[PDB]
């Protein structure tokens, strides 16, 4: 398992523009294209990030490069972020993992936010952590996804996407 193959198993992959768990225009892996409601706008931001005219749909190759564009974005943005670098230099490789995944999800500034569960977690405090990391929006919102981060937080180990 990697961070790649997890975020895979969370975000599935459709290959034209669907709405994401928040109503939001989204293709491929959890790209998000646009929280606009313009269908158009969305299809615009999907052009420009494919560099075709794709009529809204793309080919799994063109998923799997956004993606991987995404995935960098994701890691880049923990790294630049004072919040998010000192935990994830804390954390080992798979619980580094299980931190990529919330900011691919919710964004660098999003997770920067819960700074209590970033504390506990450069604590080292495990189970701590993980209920803290539940009492949340995300957690509430998606249920599943959720509990399998938090298991991986908790546990150091990829039992929840076994
Ligand atoms: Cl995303
Ligand atoms: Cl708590
Ligand atoms: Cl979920």
């Amino acid at each position: 398992m990697d961070i790649f193959e997890m975020l895979r198993i969370d975000e599935g992959l459709r290959l034209k523009i669907y709405k994401d768990t928040e109503g939001y225009y989204t293709i491929g892996i959890g790209h998000l294209l646009t929280k606009s409601p313009s269908l158009n706008a969305a299809k615009s931001e999907l052009d420009k990030a494919i560099g075709r005219n794709t009529n809204g749909v793309i080919t799994k190759d063109e998923a799997e490069k956004l993606f991987n564009q995404d995935v960098d974005a994701a890691v880049r943005g923990i790294l630049r972020n004072a919040k998010l670098k000192p935990v994830y230099d804390s954390l080992d490789a798979v619980r580094r993992a299980a931190l990529i995944n919330m900011v691919f999800q919710m964004g660098e500034t999003g997770v920067a936010g819960f700074t209590n569960s970033l504390r506990m977690l450069q604590q080292k405090r495990w189970d701590e952590a993980a209920v803290n990391l539940a009492k949340s929006r995300w957690y509430n919102q998606t249920p599943n996804r959720a509990k399998r981060v938090i298991t991986t937080f908790r546990t150091g180990t990829w039992d929840a996407y076994k």
